[PDB]
């Protein structure tokens, strides 16, 4: 898939809010993750033993690693599309050490989705929101099809 110019600009408009606040939009996604879909918390070794939201709000750990990948979301995000380096590594990681499946990568996506919606309503409207749900997707779509290459799930 192709994403336009416009739809681009919609994406790093409410992009560079969220880079006012990187630590705090980090922490705000991997927490409504982890409560939206605790599954996902035991592929984290390191936070697995968490047991409440006040925890994890506490944890210092948890934040330098929302801090972690929304710093390598944003990179991929502002290539528009021309992200084959930077997926690279990140694929071969997810694939063959923390073993990720893309339903994953759908659940985080919605939990973005769910963290821009309610910091910045008036910068993520439905057009802008439609293009940010265009932008994971293809990314999904690279990944799933970088993870096939790799030999892991397809
Ligand atoms: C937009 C999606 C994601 C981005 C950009 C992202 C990026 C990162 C980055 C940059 C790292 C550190 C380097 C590395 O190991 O590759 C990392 C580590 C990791 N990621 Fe992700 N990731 C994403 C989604 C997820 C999902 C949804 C899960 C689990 C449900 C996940 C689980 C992990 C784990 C287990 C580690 C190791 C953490 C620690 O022990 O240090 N990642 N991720």
């Amino acid at each position: 898939m192709v994403l336009s110019e416009g739809e681009w600009q919609l994406v790093l408009h409410v992009w560079a809010k969220v880079e006012a606040d990187v630590a705090g939009h980090g922490q705000d996604i991997l927490i409504r993750l982890f409560k939206s879909h605790p599954e996902t918390l035991e592929k984290f070794d390191r936070f697995k033993h968490l047991k409440t939201e006040a925890e994890m709000k506490a944890s210092e750990d948890l934040k330098k690693h929302g801090v972690t990948f929304l710093t390598a979301l944003g990179a991929i995000l502002k290539k528009k599309g021309h992200h084959e380096a930077e997926l690279k590594p990140l694929a071969q990681s997810h694939a063959t050490k923390h073993k990720i499946p893309i339903k994953y990568l759908e659940f985080i996506s919605e939990a973005i989705i769910h963290v821009l919606h309610s910091r910045h309503p008036g910068n993520f409207g439905a057009d802008a929101q439609g293009a940010m749900n265009k932008a994971l997707e293809l990314f999904r779509k690279d990944i799933a099809a970088k993870y096939k290459e790799l030999g892991y799930q397809g």
